[PDB]
C-alpha cells in the first residue's frame, strides 16, 4: 500500500470529493486523512493511499493539477 | 518524515489535546491528520509525523497507553 499527497485542496474538500478525484483509479476508501493545524484548522492537505506502487504513481502522474473545486491539486509520489 | 498511527482517541478531538499529548517530542508541524472511514466520518485515529525515526520510535515507546480524553491510546508504526 503506498501512500499519496495531496496538497492544495480547498478548505470545504469533503471525504467524498475526494474520493471523486481519484474516481477510476483504486483509491482505498478509508485511507483518507485530512491534516490540520495548531488551530484546528484544515490546512488544504491530505494523505491517501493505493493498493498498489504502480497505482499511485499512475494517480500522481494523471491527476496532478486536476481540480477540486477551484483549486488545482498538486499530488506528490509515494516515498 | 517518520509517521507513527495513534488509535482509540475519542472521536471529538482537537490538534491542541494531540500536541499537548506530544508535548515535548518534535512532531513535525502540520503533520497532525486525521483519519477518516469509508463513510467519510471520524475514528478517533491520526498519522503523526516526526522529524527523524529515533523520534518517532521514543514516541511509541514512552507514551504508549497513556490518555487522550478518557481513552488509553495505541501507538504503533512506524
Amino acid at each position: 500500500p503506498t501512500v499519496i499527497k495531496v496538497q492544495n485542496m480547498p478548505f470545504t474538500v469533503s471525504i467524498d470529493e475526494i474520493l471523486d478525484f481519484f474516481y477510476g483509479y483504486q483509491v482505498i476508501p478509508g485511507s483518507v486523512c485530512l491534516k490540520y493545524n495548531e488551530k484546528g484548522m484544515p490546512t488544504g492537505e491530505a494523505m491517501v493511499a493505493f493498493e498498489s506502487r504502480d497505482e499511485a504513481t499512475a494517480a500522481v502522474i494523471d491527476l496532478n493539477d486536476r481540480p477540486i473545486g477551484s483549486r488545482k491539486v498538486k499530488l506528490s509520489g509515494p516515498s
